[PDB]
């Protein structure tokens, strides 16, 4: 198993074994990445994934389980994403959207919050 793991490879192999396009997973995966990417954590995201699938986890659940034992996804918050309307919004995720909550929390389940041009927020939520 790779001990140095690229943004681009982890989703990939993340991408591998999820069902679907677009989904709420494929989005909560490119999150993960980025905020891994971006804080110098990829390898213990990938560690993570690897104990939790070998722990008999859905990929699903291994990615909600990152969420809650990485450290990170308590300190930064769930990515604004900014779309032009309702329609840029993958389908798959169209029946896991709420209202953003003052605070929302990616250990929660808030993969993203799409904010939209009415100024309004929808936040992506498993």
């Amino acid at each position: 198993g790779k001990p140095y793991i690229s943004a681009k490879d982890l989703k990939e192999i993340m991408y591998d074994h999820l069902p679907g396009f677009g989904t709420a997973f494929h989005q909560l995966v490119q999150v993960i990445c980025k905020i891994g990417k971006d804080n110098n954590l990829l390898d213990t995201i990938h560690a993570e994934f690897q104990a939790s699938l070998a722990d008999g986890d859905s990929p699903q659940c291994a990615l909600i389980q990152i969420t809650k034992r990485v450290p990170i996804f308590q300190d930064v918050p769930p990515p604004i994403i900014h779309i032009r309307s309702r329609g840029d919004i993958p389908r798959a995720c169209q029946k896991s959207l709420r209202p953003a909550p003052p605070s929302p929390k990616i250990d929660r389940g808030w993969v993203c919050l799409f904010k939209m041009q009415d100024g309004k927020t929808l936040g992506l939520k498993i």
